[PDB]
């Protein structure tokens, strides 16, 4: 077998025109056959724009038209994803021209709010700045946009998310205050421009969760957050490079003390959107209503801690 990496790594000097030259032009190429007859004399034109804005700065720009394209696309190139099967339901949030990592919050809070939407959830993508050299990257260090904390007790038990361990201990170092709950909701881990990394507490309106509701189980106080977001993903089209680009969707469906009842009930009751049958066939006419190695596509990354060479500690 031949298989591709699925992960994408960081760079130290910008990509060399005679790589990213080609991969451009095809981009251009698939961009422009998304009409299969028309614009001949613009695609043309478009190319040589490009290339020679390649050939005089070293890299390009994606218009707002061409960066929606590439992240649609992206999303049907994505093997796993089950949404990608309606994938022109996509809010497109261009944030390239972001600079600081305060503004990454912002931009952050408001996805989170667009994307939320008092539990109808939409999907949506936020673009940050393509990677310039590979000094300056924007990332977010978070998995997911919200997650809960994982402490492990002097025990060595688990307690939260058990996935999260590693993440929670580097906030802890970063300056974020351990509260010890199960429902913790981890801070952002922001990095603007290829500086340390700064904390960014999730202000808690933000944050819908689903109380699962028998009738005592209620009491165990068991809950969960309703937008699942990837965080941490990078998006490659036309050979640029996006490692900051966080997106959504909605969710598809150990002290036990076994039915999903109560998980099914407590998303459904709360009116927060899941991926059941109405939500699957209401999705995919939107979709269709809409109608008036692979390339997009959203890589893996190394987890930033491993690779970042600290400023100040
Ligand atoms: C609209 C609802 C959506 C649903 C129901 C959905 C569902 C899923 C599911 C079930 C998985 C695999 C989960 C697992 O086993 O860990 C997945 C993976 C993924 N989704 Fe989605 N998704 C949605 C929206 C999105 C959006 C908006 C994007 C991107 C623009 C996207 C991109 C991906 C990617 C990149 C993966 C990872 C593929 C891999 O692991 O190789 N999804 N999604
Ligand atoms: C919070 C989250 C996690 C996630 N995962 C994919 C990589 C592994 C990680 C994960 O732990 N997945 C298991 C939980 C899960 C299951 C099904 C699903 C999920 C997450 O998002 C929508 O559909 N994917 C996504 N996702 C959102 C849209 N597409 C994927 N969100
Ligand atoms: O744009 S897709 O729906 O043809």
């Amino acid at each position: 077998m031949n298989p591709k990496s699925l992960t994408r790594g960081p760079r130290d000097k910008p990509t060399p025109l005679e790589e990213l030259l080609p991969h451009a032009i095809e981009f251009i190429n698939q961009y422009y056959g998304s009409f299969k007859e028309a614009k001949i004399e613009e695609h043309l034109a478009r190319l040589e724009a490009v290339t020679k804005e390649i050939e005089t700065t070293g890299t390009y720009q994606l218009t707002l038209d061409e960066l929606i394209f590439a992240t649609k696309m992206a999303w049907r190139n994505a093997p796993r994803c089950i949404g990608r099967i309606q994938w022109s339901n996509l809010q497109v949030f261009d944030a390239r021209n972001c600079s600081t990592a305060q503004e990454m919050f912002q931009h952050i809070c408001r996805h989170i709010l667009y994307a939320t939407n008092n539990g109808n959830i939409r999907s949506a993508i936020t673009v940050f700045p393509q990677r310039s050299d590979g000094k300056h990257d924007f990332r977010l260090w978070n998995s997911q946009l919200i997650r809960y904390a994982g402490y492990q007790m002097p025990d060595g038990t688990i307690r939260g998310d058990a996935a999260t361990l590693e993440f929670t201990q580097l906030c802890i170092d970063l300056g974020w205050k351990p509260r010890y709950g199960r429902f913790d909701v981890l801070p952002l881990v922001l990095q603007a421009d290829g500086q340390d990394p700064e904390v960014f507490e999730i202000p808690p309106d933000l944050v819908l969760e689903v109380t699962m509701e028998y009738e005592w189980f209620q009491e165990l106080g068991l809950k969960w957050y309703a937008l699942p977001a990837v965080a941490n993903m990078l998006l490659e089209v036309g050979g640029l490079e996006f490692p900051a680009c966080p997106f959504n969707g909605w969710y598809m469906g150990n002290i036990l003390e076994e039915i999903n009842v109560a998980v099914l009930h407590s998303f459904q009751k709360q009116n927060v959107t899941i991926m059941d049958h109405h939500t699957a066939s209401e999705s995919f006419m939107k979709h269709m209503q809409n109608e008036y190695v692979l390339s997009p596509f959203y890589y893996y990354q190394i987890e930033p801690w491993k690779t970042h060479i600290w400023q100040n500690e």
